[PDB]
């Protein structure tokens, strides 16, 4: 958590952790948006480190479901130190950066975000959930949102607080 | 394997389909998503993940063309549930019925799926290894799965659920929507 | 031929019968084709199990030889069943696939095309075209259109009438 | 082997031409074909297959600036007959050829054939293997084949067919149209 | 190894600078150089060689939202000297700096060097191997680095060269701007 | 060197000579450019055998520094004999072969040009200078330009002259 929450400038906006995997290992990573509006053109949708045909879904959920006007928004989204954002467990996190930036209002370095995000803006399980919560609770963070429907059956720990989701409104009211 | 699916489907959530494709032998039960919206400005907008963006735009034209359905000037954004790469003629069915699920704003069943090649004609084309993907789609709990009705000659069907054949997207769309 | 005739409803246009190679293995495939009228940007060609550039060269032989007016007129093309069409020999059937969807006129499902199809219009001979007439006849189709330059020297089955052509002209005469 | 080709050619069929390309160390002979219309509307469009893409945009660029040709105004369809990939530089001058051809309404004769690389200063620069290209085409009754003339210092002719070397793009031009 | 870079430098050359990047396991010294000129017609260019195109965009959109420098309208040219690829995080630094050092007209120091990775809050973020690359540049003759201020935690510096850890990129700009 | 007279047309503009590296090897190659004003769209840039985008930054730089107006020319670029041409030491080749096309001024047939240009006009040195100058006066060539910083600590050989030059404004006017 630590290494997150020292190059976090104060209230800076526009970033989110998730925790991913590397092969079987999982993997804290910052997810990082900047949204301005678009000039000319189609609106500008550069990314690094994340797919960015997968950004573009994103972005339509966020404007269909959740009322996010980024149609007319640029957008440039990168992850920190050049990791290879590439499973479905990463919407949430992007999701979530992405409205920081636009809502230019800051999420917590010390929380992380685990989830698919479908069409219908749900929020939908991922595989070991587990050691996700067990990683994120490791190594100092404080919460983590997950997939609720990848709690049950679940024991949680202590350490960390775990908030299960169901739709990307939800999250964004959480959070913001 | 079948309320996997309906547990992580919304009440009355539009825009999905379940489709039962095959990763080298074994038959694989996935979700296809579509979001199909007014275009605002400019041309019409087409993203997709995890199936070809050529394959849904004949699909689309397929369904515009025979089905009515005005697709010229909606933007589609298309997606595999879970990262699911979809690439074989037997998920046209199911990302047709996704795409007019989400412009008809009519949900589909979650314990329903399709299976089935679209033809430029609207026609239901026959698909590989038929059998397994009808017993993996009972094998899982599925209520009822739409074939292709050629698929059907000389075939054994499980009991466990209501196989309907089928020819023509159009007869999909009535009977499902 | 039973296979494909099932699948052809009943006066549907837009789709033709070729005989390809697999290796050395001669393989009956149908071409489909849909064409209608262009709006805006540039007209569509959407293509999947065949070349692209390849159906806009057949496309602009069929306008500047045959006068069908295609350069107003968006077409989609496949291969049914996903079989991957990559030889000279697929154009005729192609061709007719396209003039089938334009002229709203559909062609037998009991009959194949086997040909290249040069800028000039003219229909160019291709390799094993033994195989092609004897697949052709032994799966039970009653016609095949083939390059006539093909046929010198070679003996006709008689379970398959071998029509010879030499234009697309004349294809199109024949068969519409 | 010249007149598979002759029996190919339609009477008086414009915008073709032969090439001695090779594959490997073996010389094969191959058909370009050109269609060059005008455009109608937007801009004008160049589609290949079997050759270059960007090889067919010089070509043309060279045809205009050194030969006259307004081809900026004209769509261009381009082709390898029979499939055979077209990478070398010595298939420049027969691209041309058939690119002028198709643009004048004259047709080339069948029985002969084009060897050289094309500068952009409208030179026919020389080629490799020079001598089993003039030999493949003997060797198939070919009667005439253009060279760049470079390329017959110090070299040995067949008394089978013409070889004329050329050294401009104008000039293969006259002599051809 | 650090004048061969000084006495590559014209007098006052502006747009270039200077990075400490990683071929593997060894350290290695590169300059960056940038062309930032206002765009006459049309859209603004945007060329590369040398380092990913995306990169140097998101870099121009953050000295754009953080720095203040007006890129949206114009034209950029960036190459790296020498041919050497530019892949990592810790060359966005040296190039932010080279498109600032074009756009204010002002040079930078032949003999300083830059390492870090940018994020989009205008934040310089640690790298790896930090040592090495302090190391690499005290070894050839650089008397100033710019690397991450949170890169230091820990860490020994040699006596031969100032660093100067840094936390954002205002911070970089009137330092050395 | 006469392998490249001969095929040099009398008073030809728009080409010149790059002394280049196949290996370790060194090898004489053909650099050919040919500039148009541009009609419509963006301005035309193809090429082969040399990267589209080096050719870009090369047109840049001579429009910035050396005042050629090249933003509203189409250029053709192209090495002779389909050599690929990768290396940063052929820049200046290529940047005096568009000038000559530019300034329809023809270049010596008999002298060639090693050089990387930098952003600001500059000519950066190459590796393996030595071989260069070697090859180019073993093959009968006169002068060659070369990056002056290459030549501290060198022997000049006196059957070629050798010109070290340090900007591409400086070479514009001894070459033209």
């Amino acid at each position: 958590s630590q290494v997150f929450l020292e190059e976090r400038l104060d209230g800076a906006t526009g970033s989110s952790i998730v925790v991913t995997m590397e092969g079987t290992r999982p993997i804290l990573a910052e997810v990082q948006a900047l949204v301005t509006p678009t000039m000319f053109g189609n609106a500008k949708r550069t990314t690094t480190g994340l797919d960015f045909n997968r950004a573009s879904l994103i972005m339509a959920v966020l404007e269909k479901r959740a009322g996010l006007l980024l149609q007319n928004q640029d957008a440039y989204l990168k992850s920190a130190g050049g990791v290879k954002l590439d499973e479905p467990a990463i919407d949430l996190a992007v999701a979530v950066a992405i409205a920081s930036s636009y809502k230019d209002k800051p999420t917590n370095p010390q929380e992380c975000f685990v989830g698919e995000l479908g069409l219908t803006g749900e929020i939908r399980r991922v595989n070991r959930i587990e050691q996700r919560i067990n990683e994120a609770a490791k190594l100092g963070f404080t919460k983590i949102y997950v997939p609720k429907n990848s709690l049950t059956g679940i024991t949680l720990p202590k350490e960390i607080q775990v908030i299960g989701v169901t739709t990307i409104q939800e999250v964004l009211k959480k959070v913001f």
